Order: structure tokens, then C-alpha cells, then sequence
């Protein structure tokens, strides 16, 4: 949902579609996930630990989406 919304914004610019990558590091006993997303030349990575790559992609997309709007959404607003 949120991820798709971010992609739609890029399509409107007719510039380039968003890109995301996922890497796996750390021991099997203590696995660590890390993903990075590049949107409009800006790179955003999950700021919190992600159990699965799905969370990493969401965290990256959310950061890019929020960054694009630039602290747009607010609790006080509306």
C-alpha cells in the first residue's frame, strides 16, 4: 500500500522508478537484516532492526515517502 504509493509518485515525475536492495549479514545465531532504497537520487535505509526483508523495504519506502512530503503529515493537522 504505502510502497505502491511511493512508486506512483515517481511515475508521475516520469523520471525513474524507485529501487531497493536487501543484504544479509551477521551470524546464524544472531541474524541481521539491512535494506537500502534509492528514490530520486536520495538513499534511505531502514532506521530500525528488521526481522524480515519485508520490514526493511517498508521502513525504507516510508522514510522516502515521508522525506518527499517533508514533514508534511502531522498529528495536529486535520
Amino acid at each position: 500500500m504505502y510502497k505502491n504509493q511511493l512508486q506512483e509518485l515517481a511515475q508521475r515525475s516520469c523520471f525513474s522508478l524507485p529501487s531497493y536492495t536487501c543484504t544479509r549479514e551477521g551470524p546464524d545465531h544472531a541474524p541481521r537484516f539491512k535494506a537500502s532504497v534509492n528514490f530520486n537520487g536520495e538513499i534511505f535505509e531502514s532506521p530500525t532492526y528488521c526481522s524480515t526483508l519485508r520490514q526493511a523495504e517498508h521502513s525504507a519506502a516510508e522514510v522516502a515517502l515521508s522525506a518527499l512530503s517533508s514533514k508534511g503529515p502531522s498529528k495536529l493537522e486535520h
